[PDB]
């Protein structure tokens, strides 16, 4: 049990399950690592790197999560682009709750699996996603660790990114949680090009009034960038779990 709780479950002014709390409002950090496997468009050399630094930046205020992955090679960094639910699934771990409806950190306390799969639709192939979190560390920090590997179309260098607010659905069933959408983004070049992709999820965790089968999950203000300078690829939205409306 946590030490902000009582047996278990987090006392007044705290959130979270019963293993993990956190003090309402706070800020959090979500770190950890990056490896990965990538094929950009037909190619068959695989762009490959490890080791790589995940940072994340949590604003409770509007369910904000900031992501920066850095360290990411010119020859991936555009294309992985779109791909703005690496660091989405921090936004739906701390969402702005409504009424009767729980976050992922109230459910899960920062412990699970996330294993995510994602097709482009007209593109050969497909990109498999793994993420472990741990709850907090030593330092008072979430963990994440992440792995990536598969195919994803090609996106010219210098190329832009814009994603429209949408919402999705996170189906609950006994201690796992499924998800499945399909969404378009938008390409413009150094002239614009609309692509679509299906996302499919699968959350895993461990339990201790049931949870609702079915929330959704309303994002908004989406930014994603990739800087040739710095190498930093980064990935921001603003959340809210609640019904269906």
């Amino acid at each position: 049990c946590s030490v902000h709780a009582e047996c278990c479950r987090c006392v007044a002014n705290y959130t979270g399950n019963g293993r993990q709390c956190v003090a309402e409002g706070s800020p959090q950090r979500v770190n950890g690592k990056v490896k990965g496997r990538i094929f950009v468009g037909s190619s068959q050399v695989p762009v490959v790197f490890e080791n790589t630094d995940l940072h994340s930046y949590v604003v409770m205020n509007h369910g904000r999560s900031y992501t920066a992955i850095s360290t990411i090679p010119e020859t991936v960094g555009y294309s992985l682009l779109p791909l703005a639910p690496i660091g989405g699934i921090i936004g739906w771990m701390f969402a702005v709750e409504q009424d009767g409806f729980k976050n992922g950190f109230s459910i899960t306390g920062g412990e699970f699996t996330r294993q995510a799969e994602v097709t482009f639709l007209g593109h050969p192939g497909k990109l498999v996603l793994k993420q472990q979190f741990s709850g907090i560390d030593e330092h008072g920090h979430l963990t994440i660790s992440t792995e990536l590997e598969g195919r994803v179309p090609q996106i010219p260098y210098g190329a832009s990114v814009h994603i429209e607010p949408y919402t999705e659905l996170y189906h609950y069933s006994s201690s796992v949680i499924t998800s499945s959408s399909t969404r378009e983004y938008t390409v413009m070049e150094p002239p614009s090009h609309t692509h679509i992709y299906q996302w499919r999820q699968t959350i895993t965790f461990q339990e201790c009034p049931a949870l609702p089968s079915t929330q959704q999950l309303s994002v908004d203000s989406v930014f994603v960038l990739y800087n040739k300078e710095e190498r930093i690829l980064r990935y921001a939205l603003s959340n809210s779990i609640g019904p269906v409306r």
